[PDB]
RNA sequence: GUUCGCGAAGUAACCCUUCGUGGACAUUUGGUCAAUUUGAAACAAUACAGAGAUGAUCAGCAGUUCCCCUGCAUAAGGAUGAACCGUUUUACAAAGAGAUUU
């Protein structure tokens, strides 16, 4: 209700109310995982995002049925 | 062929026959169509696939069409029955700038 009266994303709220009022382990499943910053990657890539890109721009580049195909 | 006569001949006698002869009755069917190849039904068999919005598998209702089929149908089915998916240029003008010619 806070978040949806100041138009911001709730996450933000709850953080920065927690900086206001002060004025994770390894093997945990987080939770919050969605509303957190990314993480960059490693130079070359692994090899299954090689294939999930692949695979992506496979299912981005159609614009047909089987009876236009056909 | 029937019927009413009108004449001759046979027996006649007033009938019954052969024969000629005038009239009456009855009066135009059928084809739009000829009997095996050359004037027009069509399916089915061998071969390939194995049904639309899909990443995958499906329910459908429509629409437009000089495509229709099954149906008693103005119902409902036929893969939502199917075809639909391509090719795409001019009612062409205004202001400014840079070179050629007068
Ligand atoms: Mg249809
Ligand atoms: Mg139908």
């Amino acid at each position: 209700t806070i978040a949806d009266m100041m138009a911001r994303p709730a996450q933000v709220c709850v953080e920065r109310y927690n900086r206001l009022l002060e004025s994770l382990k390894a093997g945990d499943i987080n939770p919050n995982a969605e509303t957190q910053m990314a993480r960059p990657d490693n130079g070359d890539l692994e090899d299954e995002e090689k294939e999930m890109l692949a695979e992506a721009r496979a299912r981005l580049l159609n614009t047909q049925g089987k009876k236009a195909t056909r």
